[PDB]
């Protein structure tokens, strides 16, 4: 159960970092964890759980399913305060910055700080910004996405949440997007930042992750293809 | 001063707590300030902060030079619009009104000036920032619901949240002017539920004010209004 | 029987009475324990959740509790947290005087696919804060309808009954020095058909009668 | 004629699906408004709906006015705000715009306009409205989030809450004169989630317009 | 039969403007002009019609009865865009400065001006703040001792070209808008001063005139306006 | 600099179009400014827009030019005692308040004390809106312009701006700009897009008063208002 971050800040020195997303309302536990080890087929070094805002019980369920048969680290993913369990090794602690309702940035934030503190999981600083077109997230919490030619927006947000100690950042187009967040967005984030660079969404080709992660992300989210691209 | 101030704030909690005053530039002439800002450096004040304004800025940046030239002593900035930033800031308060109303005092005015402050040397403290009642005139200028007093664990939470997403500061303001300052059951909850280094402003006048806001945990303190410093230094004693 | 025709059936008794339990507060246990000393003598049925943040230990309590008492378990969601297998029936509701669309519609759009998951009795309420309202005052972005406008919260309980939503909700806090005034209860009674539920400051039976007694049809301790 | 509009919309759900016309009051002079609605009955129309615009009342009144006198299909108003409540209409929609950003569109109005309501001896069908892409001038009026063409589970969990909170029938608003109309996957599943009354307008023009709406869920189709 | 901003600066050459605010909603369009003929023998100088949001038939019926048998500017006074009517000879275009909520500040304008222009009415320009407790008016009403805080509205509202100002109290709130705050305000800015909700007595009428007000806003409560009247001359 | 601006203003119009010139002051240091400045009054310009590196700016062309200096700000920052007039200005379609009357009421009393005259002046995002792009209108719901038109006019905004903004693919439609000059009496400016003779020759047939854009380039944007 060692440090999640540190573990980055180890695979970094020699390669792009890649995490595979699932949802525990979309399969069984079990169904789950054979999409799990069926990332490290692929050489995934992390699991993502969270999805979406669902029930907490399958989301223990399929986080006792997936901590017992892997190591690589898997990482809540909070779709609301209903994304906190104790068998996860991390959870993102974020705020999506871009968003209009203070719920969102800071709200549920405090509201689910018991949680996380009465709980033993690693609380990752973490600015989290929608890209256009934004997807699910993209009307779920009320964001207003950042457009895709407009870089120096998502730059700005990053310096914001670099400045307040968010030594993490997200550009999350949206699960499921026609085209990834654009690359001189992904370059001029990693421009003006020094936090791990994570891009999620849109996110399918094996060039789609080598023009992704090419463009400076220091972690691709969605598989041999792709791991195989990001190298 | 020529060195990083979060540095500068733990080589005095080693020891003791930590004061700073608040000069809002508007309030006086430049040279008028530094004689004010020596004022207190004699009293004993640690640091001068450079706030409590959402107007003029030459004006500020003006203060931030009579201050370098003749201190040696840390000056903040306080931003209370974009309009805050200098050059000769020695920090900045990278604050967030977390109870804010609107998400401008939460994030969006911080984006803004992201650039700005970057383009500086100026030194970024990550700061969680909250008001409580009645909130003085920030609880009503920036839309704010202020925190209620008797609710110390809605204080926590926030506090919480804060050190979570990386703000190791956190900042309890009673408001320019209220009554009685920040409850003390409620600074001393928040110095425990997080390790951020806890500040404490607002309604503090007499030298007990300071005591017992000193007392119940803050790690620093924040005054206003001859030398009176030394009794509101007297108090975190 | 079904929740809600539970409720209605009590047409002599008129009284409803709820004891709200907090998972967290205390531990799974006791928590039947105290139920049981709540269902002994003056209690019709158990409200659980209050305090927001972990699920974990809300599925405890009420697995527990399901087994070892005769009366109904209901949940009071202050997030979308408080959802469980176990539970007889859900006050479905939005809290009506909030600034913030995501306590009004928001969440309820968030967790309806949740309560359609179970077959949970989904009791459609509406929830207004009455000043001083409480923690959930500032925690759901509240604007608390002041004690001295009754048409105030009769509005919102017109509205919430056109919208058919059938139970209505003046919370005047965990904590308040003061239980809602009777007049306000009396006047929402006089306005709608809804179940009027009352809550918060009520320590005392003759607390207990005031807001009865003016038109409370459940009152929640 | 008058009767509950409740019990007869559903008397009609049993053999086939209802239409509605949408009238604005404000479009026409109140008598021209009997002969655009009774020309109507003799179209296929099973009843006349009032509204879709917030304006002074002294017209909506005085439309309600001639069509209550002269036809025998229910006045529904369909209010653009707390405005349009006048005492001749049979029903009204008492609407929450659920993915509005303003609470005042969502439960603020309501709260005026339900004394008035109640006042009045009018029935209210209790009635979630969605405004989805592109939404049309009501997609902004309010200020709506409106909910994207190509996701429907929104649509959905929307009207899943609404039929929690009591809300019994959902109407799916694309916009008055919009280009295409309602999707049809958002329709059918909308409709397979909640036993709702499903209401779908907005840019329909053609009739394989409504053949296509009618087509996968919707109960009740308006058109302008 | 002329127009009430200037019929407003010919009557503040030499005292001070009061007008009724009564209320179509509880009375019957003739009770009001009863009541409108009343407040005018104790010595009103408008009505203004408004205050609630409903029905607007209401509206009219009660703004043509009135029309036709007093000699005084009827004036609507809007809680929403359904407050508007043929028979006014104007109306308070007002912004609620303070609400929370862009709807109130400019969404409702926006919703209803394009039917002040299809209609003759003249439109005053009004800033409207809403100072504690502030009756039943999305709302952070300024405190009652943050008069600096009023007076930057006033002064942004003046800047934006809302010659107007309403210092409201809310109809019906327990003691009226205080001097130190109206009196703040009518040095900082240009605008005609309304103050309203609050003033029963004519002793409230006179310290409220006293400390600046222009214009006295009283409802319903018939001696009265009599007194109020005289409480300000 | 001398003279009321809108009376300034007013004048032109009795004649033809008034084209400003906007420099922002932190793009450049201000001695370029003036050369960019008698560039713009080498091309036909009537004046010169900014929106402390500000306030050193207007210092300079107040002592070197003959045309207003107009203050256009966005924020709190931008008032500087230099200018001969200001844009006081409501971002009508912004969904947060501080935009409306928030920003304005907490600088009013810079405006006061600093005896600038002030313009009242709605100020209206159009799509796609730039940067500042707050729900922009669309480009396709010219009624929804017009309405917010006329509604700052019944508040006594005598000034009306429709803004593409900065660098948008193109201008204000011209369907949009015919229709709030047609509802409202005020002075219409149009902005953001115009780059270049036909930009400003589109946007100033369809009825705009005032053309915003930002070496004597201007001198092609100014013919094509003739």
């Amino acid at each position: 159960k060692m440090k999640v971050e540190d573990y980055f800040h180890d695979i970094l020195r020699e390669r792009k970092i890649h995490l595979t997303l699932i949802d525990p309302e979309e399969q069984t536990p079990e169904e789950a964890v054979e999409i799990a080890r069926a990332a490290i087929r692929g050489g995934t070094d992390g699991i993502m759980l969270g999805g979406s805002t669902t029930d907490s019980s399958e989301l223990d369920n399929t986080a006792r399913a997936l901590r017992e048969n892997i190591d690589v680290p898997i990482i809540l993913f909070p779709g609301n305060t209903t994304g906190v369990s104790r068998y996860a090794d991390a959870i993102f602690f974020m705020s999506l910055l871009n968003s209009t309702n203070p719920y969102w940035i800071i709200g549920a934030q405090a509201l689910g700080a018991a949680t996380v503190k009465k709980m033993g999981i690693e609380a990752l600083p973490m600015g989290y910004l929608v890209v256009e077109p934004g997807g699910t997230v993209g009307a779920v919490g009320d964001t207003k996405p950042v457009p895709r030619n407009k870089p120096d927006i998502a730059a700005a947000y990053a310096m914001a949440a670099e400045f307040l100690g968010m030594r993490l950042f997200y550009l999350e187009a949206g699960s499921g997007a026609p085209e990834h967040v654009p690359e001189e967005m992904i370059a001029l984030v990693k421009r003006c930042t020094d936090q791990i660079l994570i891009v999620g969404g849109g996110i399918r080709s094996g060039e789609d992750a080598a023009r992704v992660a090419g463009a400076g992300a220091d972690v691709v989210v969605t598989i041999r293809e792709i791991v195989e691209g990001m190298g």
